[PDB]
């Protein structure tokens, strides 16, 4: 008895946009007043600390589009 | 007995966008007023600490158009 | 017995966009005041920290588009 | 017995203004038509006119910003 | 017997002048017709006028801002 | 017995004026059109005039900013 697998999928799919245009864009964060006042700062292990900081991102893609695509045979 | 796995998927999907303009996009946050007092800070594991800071993020595609897709097979 | 996989997926999908302009884009984060106050600061192991830093990223591509498309195909 | 003075006020205040004609979309407008017959015309003495305009007139005396501060600190 | 004075006043205030025509979307808005039939025409003294116009005028002597801050410490 | 004057203030602030047709967004839009018939014109004495205009004028005379401080520590 054998074991036959045909693994053939068709993909003819269209990700697309139109767009006029992307205008005045304007990311302007400001930090504010911060005070911490201690003896002691003790991090010991895996620590994130964000005092007073700005992490900042603008990403601004024509199309950004995304087609994400995966594909699996697992045979035992 | 013979095992016989066939496995066509057809896709002609669209996945689209039209668009005239992306506008005057504005993304201004402000930090407060943040005051900590203590004789100790003592952090001991996997802690994330955020005071008075900004994670800020503007992402303005043109499109943004996802298609995602997962296919999987699997024989034993 | 015999085994006969086939594995022949077909791609004929588009990722596109069309753009008229990208414009006036402007990022311009600002400091806070931010003030830390000890007799120690004692950091020991794996610690991220960020005091009154400022981390930017400015992203701006005509497309930006992405096609991801993993295969794999195990036989045991 | 002694004297310790700080003298540590922070601004961070914005003062802004905006004037007269500004974010404003305008998306696919239709053109605008003017038609005037007056064949013979005659202006003598001050005379000020107009005749068939489609104008977009922005005028700003206005929208000036004062911002006055005084720190004094007196020891005797 | 000692004295400590701190003054450390904090301002994050905002002051906004907002003016005249600001954040507005038209969309698709027909084409304006204006017509007008004055064939002879005698202007003679300080005559201001407007024929036929279709202007769309903003106009801002206003909107001013004005900040005063008085910081004063003293000690005898 | 002792004296210790810390004199810090800080300034972050903003001062801002924005005039008089900025951030607008116009898409697609039609041309405007405009027709006068006005064969024999006499101006005379001051006159001033526009016969046809389609003027997107933007004018101002305002706007300024003005920033005074005063720092001052006396001791005696």
């Amino acid at each position: 008895g054998s074991v036959q697998i045909v693994y053939k999928p068709v993909d003819l799919s269209k990700v697309t946009s139109k767009c006029g245009s992307l205008g005045n864009i304007h990311h302007k964060p400001g930090g504010g007043q911060v005070e911490v006042k201690s003896e002691k700062l003790d991090f010991k292990d895996r620590v994130q600390s964000k005092i007073g900081s700005l992490d900042n991102i603008t990403h601004v893609p024509g199309g950004g589009n995304k087609k994400i695509e995966t594909h699996k045979l697992t045979f035992r």
